[PDB]
């Protein structure tokens, strides 16, 4: 059973969320199996940002046991701005554990390097998830956002327990049940950084969302890169783990060094984050 | 100064918010001046629902001092559903105090009776307001939603303190600074009840948002209806509680009313059912 250990108050710099497996903290990056069901291609997803929120929370490669913390830009906490007609993130946003986009690898079709982070996942189910949640999702497709010369893949997935999960099998089904969701997703990733002074993002494949088969190839590749990394002969990435004995960095002691859950009430978010930008 | 007196926990049947003027509760419906600045046409708006929320909160006509409380349907709390691509209400939603849409009267250009409530206001500024807040806004235009045979006017306004306020003077300016906002507003009011089993709503004037001048005419009219209402001169007042504490010349004036309202009993927001999360794709 996976649980979360919050330390600090949300919307502050002290905020950290650790994932626990049966009460013991494990690495959010390395210790959660990519597959919940390997033969059926059911994956485990680590949710970082709940739908309709603004705080840019993400798994930290830099810290031990890789807890989820809020991104900062030179001491200032990072929030994504509201871009009409959207409110914060429009999907439960997260990543697939045990995956890594090797920045040394260049994809032939996209012609851009990996982004050095676990592959990104957009979960489109009805329920709003919580930070640090481990959901089991089925992959349906994948888009390729080009950002700063790196291939920023975004897997489209859905919680297997969503009442519609059984009806959705491939990318085409998303447009059947969530008409317009893909166009909005495309729009969102093209403009979300504009309020930050950045220019619009480009999409590979002319913005086409590739299907499940294609998605699965890219996922396996990033899983392999991660295996290469976590294994003996492979940066700044902390590779400490507590569930993989065959790895140079394995360490059960790591779990116990984690300070206890220190749940505090959410700190207020600045009123400027309310603003709706019309781009 | 205007403050709010919360009683109960948000998202519960016990929830109530009273507006206070210098510490004493006043009627949200009758006691707040329609005009903040009569000369320049700056109005006072009572905010009921903050942008991006779902709870259908509104000034209750059938209770003393007319506090804001959550609408209910079949003994259950009422929430508007999320309709793609929108999240809850897309504007800070509220009403103009001292206005009333007389239900025993049909407007000439829309041919339907009034909806029996203060005129509705859509405040489009950047800051998210809070329930029971009294903002000063300038009117820019007005739309006419036809719902159940009643003219449901929606005034388009903006907080006088908004960074872009002076740039906005008439309905055409909204489309210049908030492109697409008006089309989304139309879309939203046409479909928001569909998830509830209701059919889509119709729009008078082919969905055209009338300009400022037109808006001011309708506002004046509803203010007059209210004056005839609060003076005891309405043919049918509809069970509306007319108790007030600031208008001595009215039959229902009563200073004593203020003191009878129970003290602020702030409690932490009750949780909202997960089903409210659902995004409906109505195409
Ligand atoms: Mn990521
Ligand atoms: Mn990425
Ligand atoms: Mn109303
Ligand atoms: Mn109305």
């Amino acid at each position: 059973t996976y649980t979360t250990r919050q330390i600090g108050a949300k919307n502050t710099l002290e905020y950290k969320v650790y994932i626990e497996k049966d009460g013991k903290p494990v690495s959010a990056f390395h210790d959660i199996p990519l597959y919940a069901d390997k033969e059926n291609n059911i994956f485990n997803m680590v949710v970082e940002i709940p739908r309709w929120t603004n705080a840019k929370l993400e798994i930290t490669k830099e810290e031990t046991l890789n807890p989820i913390i809020q991104d900062t830009k030179k001491g200032k906490l990072r929030f994504v701005r509201n871009c009409f007609p959207h409110h914060g993130y429009i999907h439960n946003y997260g990543a697939f554990p045990q995956t890594w986009e090797d920045p040394n690898v260049s994809h032939p079709e996209t012609k851009a390097v990996g982004d050095n982070d676990p592959i990104d996942v957009l979960e489109i189910g009805e329920t709003i998830a919580y930070t640090g949640q481990v959901k089991q999702v089925k992959a349906l497709g994948i888009m390729a956002l080009l950002d700063e010369g790196e291939t920023d893949w975004k897997v489209i997935a859905i919680d297997i327990n969503d009442p519609l999960a059984p009806k959705l099998n491939d990318i085409e089904d998303v447009e059947k049940y969530f008409p317009g969701l893909l166009r909005a997703t495309n729009e969102w990733f093209r403009i979300y950084k504009i309020p930050d002074g950045k220019p619009e993002n480009q999409f590979a494949f002319s913005g086409e969302a590739k299907n499940k088969k294609y998605a699965l190839d890219i996922i396996k590749e990033t899983h392999d890169s991660w295996k290469q990394l976590i294994a003996g002969k492979s940066k700044g990435i902390d590779l400490t783990n507590v569930t993989l004995p065959d790895t140079p960095t394995y360490s059960k002691a790591a779990s116990d060094a984690i300070p206890p859950a220190s749940l505090k009430a959410d700190a207020p978010i600045d009123k400027s984050i309310d603003k709706w930008f019309f781009i």
